[PDB]
């Protein structure tokens, strides 16, 4: 099992970490959502799908920087919604093909009432999403740590 | 502060996520209302009511699946009606008792004019409702994310 990002980088068999940059709506009002859909950027596959089933969870989602201080949010994983930052490891998604399949994670972030001005700075760390992968064959239990960075400033009008 | 569901589960202190399975009227004609009353399903309480006031909002209500596609509606929160899907956080409801009390949320949904046949599929996600809880004591600010599923098909007759 391993993962890659679109025109990006890879995390090899056995896990590891990578940095992922996201484009954000440059202006978001209180009451609106910034939707950060990682399913178009992070893809994973099963290396032995004929004999082994891989199981993949969102182990944890954490907020950093301007997202931690200026937004409230939720994360959607494979059709289910959760608080972000997360409070538990999600149920598992099965990976059963060598064909790259999206990791179905999206953040829905909305400004808190105190946000104003530049609420997320370009280039800054905004989140960490930890993917945990196991299987039905051996003791493999690996973390794929995705450090999420903003491409651009996000302004909350005042 | 924590919450529970009818014959169900709990989301404990600090928030989290749960699934709520609801029985829906099996037949709703164009021109009739489908009512999804969560006040009979979701109940919450304040853990220190002698010294602390808990404040609870519907931060956001989102529609999915057949409700998103085939119905238009509003949401009623503690006696006032708002658009659904929602466009802003509601006013606060006070929780001031240790006894579990309803979360006073109901969806009032009516089929769109072109809807017919199976308009909501049994087992499908129909809504996500975010309960946001704060207090007048400390910095606690917690989300309770309710994933709402239909237990049965809803047919719009033709
Ligand atoms: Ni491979
Ligand atoms: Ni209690």
């Amino acid at each position: 099992f391993a993962c890659k990002t679109a025109n990006g980088t890879a995390i090899p068999i056995g896990g590891g970490s990578a940095n992922v940059y996201v484009n954000l709506a440059p202006v978001v009002n209180v009451g609106q959502n910034l939707v950060v859909d990682l399913s178009t950027q992070i893809f994973c596959h099963n290396d032995y799908p004929e004999t082994i089933t891989d199981y993949v969870t969102l182990q944890r989602g954490s907020a950093y920087g301007g997202v931690l201080s200026n937004f409230s949010g939720t994360v959607k994983y494979s059709g289910s919604s959760y608080p972000f930052p997360t409070t538990s490891e999600t149920p598992r998604v099965v990976y059963n093909s060598r064909t790259d399949k999206p990791w179905p994670v999206a953040l829905y972030l909305t400004p808190v009432s105190s946000a104003g001005g530049v609420a997320i700075k370009a280039g800054s760390l905004i989140a960490v999403l930890i993917l945990r992968q196991t299987n039905n064959y051996n003791s493999d239990d690996f973390q794929f740590v995705w450090n999420i960075y903003a491409n651009n400033d996000v302004v909350v009008p005042t």
